[PDB]
């Protein structure tokens, strides 16, 4: 597992991408790792903001699938052709696998002008593969084809960060690991049972914080929200950091906020503790994040007399989504095997005065189940 250390890139805020090549010979290109979906896909013909593509006519082993697929995210889309082809991973495992591919031939607002990526690694469940299910994903086949263990590891640093394939690295990160269920294996799907801002807990039915679904999503940067919950959440956040007012733009992420260079006042801010379903009935335990984490900077250097940020909190309309901000500084395993997903904080975490933390175990009386439906 040293050897997959490090294994990890990417551009403040523009994704987290891993080395892979395709094709024999092997065509080198930068993967964006997306726990939130099941496609394998690359580009595959020229784009604006790609450096390189998959180029099918230069492998001797692609196999073209006669079947078209289109893939739309919530933010961006893509279409092109399936097919399988050799895929390996110079940084992960020493294999090298037969797995489905899409070669995508049109884009809209999916790949990122500078991001260094050209393709993405879906590595949820054939559940939501497209065009169906029976479209095989990456890691099934890895793990089908060769010894791998069923479980990868994700350490994201808010870049770059490792991809451990097949096991758990120590050296990534400290304390104990904790275990919440994957409760349905589609997406990485799990419940969360309860939200404190500032310790303050915000009371409602724990259904509504998994309405209708909550994910582990490497592919979303921000924490996106239910409606109902993200109100409450930007409710409790003003009234905590009340000594400054934002304006509204702020609070729905299409404004940033700056701070003279140096003096961002992160004191103000609460810090945000999310309940996650333990492995025992109704126990629990809490992961915690600062607003080092909830606070994005974006780089830009006309605007680097200052230190300015974008709020990484977000509504959403399809459930609650854990994306890069909530992983980011914690050590997460994807542990397939057991159907369990585990967080323990990263070596690459924080404050001289507060620190973000994994602990448990929280016990509750209230016998609902969490589970939205
Ligand atoms: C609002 C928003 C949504 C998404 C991405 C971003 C922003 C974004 O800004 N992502 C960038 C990034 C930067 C830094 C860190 C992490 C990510 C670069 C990554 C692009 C890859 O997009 C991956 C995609 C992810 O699969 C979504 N999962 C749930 C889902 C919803 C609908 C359909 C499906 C499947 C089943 C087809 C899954 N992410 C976004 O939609």
């Amino acid at each position: 597992f040293v050897e997959m250390v490090d294994n990890l890139r990417g551009k403040s805020g523009q994704g987290y991408y891993v080395e892979m090549t395709v094709g024999s010979p092997p065509q080198t290109l930068n993967i964006l790792v997306d726990t939130g979906s099941s496609n394998f896909a690359v580009g595959a013909a020229p784009h604006p903001f790609l450096h390189r593509y998959y180029q099918r006519q230069l492998s001797s082993t692609y196999r073209d699938l006669r079947k078209g697929v289109y893939v739309p995210y919530t933010q961006g889309k893509w279409e092109g052709e399936l097919g399988t082809d050799l895929v390996s991973i110079p940084h992960g495992p020493n294999v090298t696998v037969r797995a489905n591919i899409a070669a995508i031939t049109e884009s809209d607002k999916f790949f990122i002008n500078g991001s260094n990526w050209e393709g993405i690694l879906g590595l949820a469940y054939a559940e939501i593969a497209r065009p169906d299910d029976s479209l095989e994903p990456f890691f099934d086949s890895l793990v089908k084809q060769t010894h791998v263990p069923n479980l990868f590891s994700l350490q994201l640093c808010g870049v770059g960060g490792s991809m451990i394939i097949g096991g758990i690295d120590h050296s990534l990160y400290t304390g104990s690991l904790w275990y919440t269920p994957i409760r349905r294996e589609w997406y990485y799907e799990v419940i969360i049972v309860r939200v404190e801002i500032n310790g303050q807990d915000l009371k409602m039915d724990c259904k509504e914080y998994n309405y209708d679904k909550s994910i582990v999503d490497s592919g979303t940067t921000n924490l996106r929200l239910p409606k109902k919950v993200f109100e409450a959440a930007v409710k409790s956040i003003k009234a905590a950091s009340s000594t400054e007012k934002f304006p509204d733009g702020f609070w729905l992420g299409e404004q940033l906020v700056c701070w003279q260079a140096g003096t961002t006042p992160w004191n103000i801010f609460p810090v945000i503790s999310l309940y996650l379903m333990g492995e025992v009935t109704n126990q629990s335990f809490r992961i915690t994040i600062l607003p080092q984490q909830y606070l994005r900077p974006v780089e830009d250097v006309a605007t680097s007399q200052d230190d300015c940020y974008k709020f990484a909190i977000s509504q959403s309309s399809t459930g609650t989504v854990m994306g890069a901000v909530i992983m980011e500084g914690f050590y997460v395993v994807f542990d397939r095997a057991r159907k369990r997903i585990g967080f323990a904080v990263s070596a690459c975490h924080h404050d001289e005065f507060r620190t973000a933390a994994v602990e448990g175990p929280f016990v509750t009386l209230d016998m609902e189940d969490c589970g939205y439906n």
